[PDB]
This record gives C-alpha cells, sequence and structure tokens, in this order.
C-alpha cells in the first residue's frame, strides 16, 4: 500500500540499487523498478545486468509514488542528471509534499534539477565537490541524513541504512525493526 | 587475473548475489555470473531480475575458478541443492582445493552435495537446524566463518564482510582494504 519508485539508469551502482529494492519489498512497499531509458535490462556501473519492471514512461503513467530514489554510482547520477523526465518526476514530487530519496552520487541529481534547495544532505565523500558546487545545500557527514522530504546517504556500505530509513518515514519504526532483525546487519 | 563463478538460481537472494559480483569485480577478480537453468534472466527472491552472464553449462567449461560462490534465499539455495551440476562443480572444486564460499541459506547445498563435512560452519540463523541435520558441521555464530577452503556467512547483513573474505582469500589483506575504504561501510 505504500509505493516506491526506483529509476534504473545504466552505469548505476547496482548494490544502492538492490538494497534499496529488496529491504523495501521485504517491509510490504509497493516497489517499481523503472528503467530510464526505456524497458531494456540495464548494464549497471560493476556489469551486474537488471531488467526493469517497466521504462519510466510508463511508470510515471502509474504514480504518484510516496518515495522516489535515485541510486548512485557516478554515470548513473549523470545520466539521471541529465534526463527531462528525472526533472519532471522530481519537480512533481517536490511540489506535492513527497519525500525524494538519494544515495551516495545520486543527490548530484537533485542538484541539476535544481530540487530541494536549502536542505542538508550528505554524499559519497567524492560527490562533496560537485553536489556543493553553489552553495546551495548544506553537508552533512552523517552516513543517513534525513531534513524534511529529503533524504539522502552515502555509498554501497549505507545503503541498508539507506533502506530501512525510507521503510521508516513509509511505514514506521515498528516496520523497518521487524524488517532489519531477520538480514544479521551488526 | 583470479577468477570467480557465481551460481544463479531462481529464487537467490539478490543482495546476497549483488554485493559478491560487485565487491569482487572491485576487487580485480574476473567474475561470471552463471544461471543455472541456462542463459535466460533470472527472477530472485525479492523479484529482482538479474541476467546472466552465461549458463551454468557454459560456464563450467571456462574453469577451473578460484573460488566458486553459492548466494541463499531459501528456494534458490533449494535449486542449488538438487542440481546434478552443481554438485558436480563443487565435488570438483574441493577435489582440487579451491575455495567455496556460501551465504545464508547457501551452505545447505553444501550439505546436499557431501561437501566440507567436518567444516566449522555458519549460515542465516534460520536454517541452522536444516544444515546441522546429521551433525556433518560444527556450528559456529561468527557474521564470516573461514575453515580452510569452506567460507560461509549468515545473510544480506553479513555480505558485504563475507566478499571481504573472499577478496582477501583470494587478492590479500592489502586489496581487500583498498576496496573496502571506498565502499563507506561503518
Amino acid at each position: 500500500s505504500k509505493r516506491a519508485l526506483v529509476i534504473l539508469a545504466k552505469g548505476a551502482e547496482e548494490m544502492e540499487t538492490v538494497i534499496p529494492v529488496d529491504v523495501m519489498r521485504r517491509a510490504g512497499i509497493k516497489v517499481t523498478v523503472a528503467g530510464l531509458a526505456g524497458k531494456d535490462p540495464v548494464q549497471c556501473s560493476r556489469d551486474v545486468v537488471i531488467c526493469p519492471d517497466a521504462s519510466l514512461e510508463d511508470a510515471k503513467k502509474e504514480g504518484p509514488y510516496d518515495v522516489v530514489v535515485l541510486p548512485g554510482g557516478n554515470l548513473g547520477a549523470q545520466n539521471l542528471s541529465e534526463s527531462a523526465a528525472v526533472k519532471e518526476i522530481l519537480k512533481e514530487q517536490e511540489n506535492r509534499k513527497g519525500l525524494i530519496a538519494a544515495i551516495c552520487a545520486g543527490p548530484t541529481a537533485l542538484l541539476a534539477h535544481e530540487i530541494g534547495f536549502g536542505s542538508k544532505v550528505t554524499t559519497h565523500p567524492l560527490a562533496k565537490d560537485k553536489m556543493m558546487n553553489g552553495g546551495h545545500y548544506t553537508y552533512s557527514e552523517n552516513r543517513v541524513e534525513k531534513d524534511g522530504l529529503i533524504l539522502t546517504s552515502r555509498g554501497p556500505g549505507t545503503s541498508f541504512e539507506f533502506a530501512l530509513a525510507i521503510v521508516e518515514a513509509l511505514n514506521g519504526k515498528e516496520v523497518a525493526a521487524q524488517v532489519k532483525a531477520p538480514l544479521v546487519l551488526k
């Protein structure tokens, strides 16, 4: 009954894609993995090939979504940053006061599309300078940062924390705790 | 220059599949994701669809491998446990004194194929009783267990530790440390 849209572009970090999709489905969220380029399989940064559930064009017609999720991976985030379709989805989600979650270089697509300026954010350490160009955000080193409806995180190793923060935001702390225990997190 | 074979069956835990593949490729290992059933895309436990690099039939002809990796997921591990092809690959890897790595319900395929008896092993907590049927192994609660050439781990949340243990076994501690830092692990 909550719904998530995960936007999958060539060059996405596959761990940052699969960990949130899997954890959100464990939480009972209806997740649509949507291909930026169309319905065809997507070659991720480390050459894992993932078949999306739908094209982004089709998935948009089925919104709105409770969260829009942007994986990282530098080339994936670049492709999200260059997409007019992504711009329109994020602007509409911002406008309706829905959650936007981005991990690793993913938040640099928020910069590109002028989303969430004035928010505290984090990114992978190597993406800090790009994200901070112009001083439009306030930078954090927290592993997960949530400033209202903009949720960001740092890297593959923060992907479980990121996904469980999404789950808590949508489904509450009790569901997040229930989902977390079987994962054998430290 | 080291080589890994990852055997991907329907119902595999996608996080336990993708995290080791990605981390091992970061370490410079040549990884073949081989489909148990053939060359076609594989529907994982949480409905992520992954396109393998090759069928297992083809990938075997290209061995030997420095490690054979068995992801978890209960139905994935069941399919690995029922496969005569997997039996032959694991027996040959055992015989040549090559590493076998299995995570979560994955080690129950070792039981099925009578691999590594007498070793200390771990599994997901919910797979302990199945793994221990007959007392053929000695159970551990360590997050990663390595008893010589049998390497096991417990769940999605131990997948990074599992993958970095594989990297250390193949490529050494210095490479594992170099791969680990950009991941933003805690």
